[PDB]
């Protein structure tokens, strides 16, 4: 059975106006800005941007990749598909 989301989990994350996007739950570094309650820090592969999202916008990657893991014209998307498949736990700073 599923657990709650934790750092390192792989997802497609949905933002208004954007396709479901390859992403991970990030850790919060010591001294770094914390997310709002009930929100997670989401790092988006390819763009390397961070937004704060709740579970309603987070789709576990294994279950979802057949539907959402296809190339997309949007900036950074296909880079992000490579990252989540090939080195999803690397430093992209």
């Amino acid at each position: 059975m599923p657990h709650a989301f934790k750092p390192g989990d792989l997802v497609f994350a949905k933002m208004k106006g954007y396709p479901h996007w390859p992403a991970r739950i990030d850790d919060i570094a010591d001294g770094a800005v914390k997310p709002p309650p009930n929100k997670y820090p989401i790092f988006f592969f390819g763009t390397h941007e961070t937004a704060f999202l709740g579970p309603k916008d987070l789709f576990p990657y294994d279950k979802s990749k057949d539907k959402y893991g296809k190339p997309n014209k949007r900036k950074g998307f296909n880079e992000g598909l490579w990252e989540i498949q090939n080195n999803p736990h690397a430093s992209y700073s």
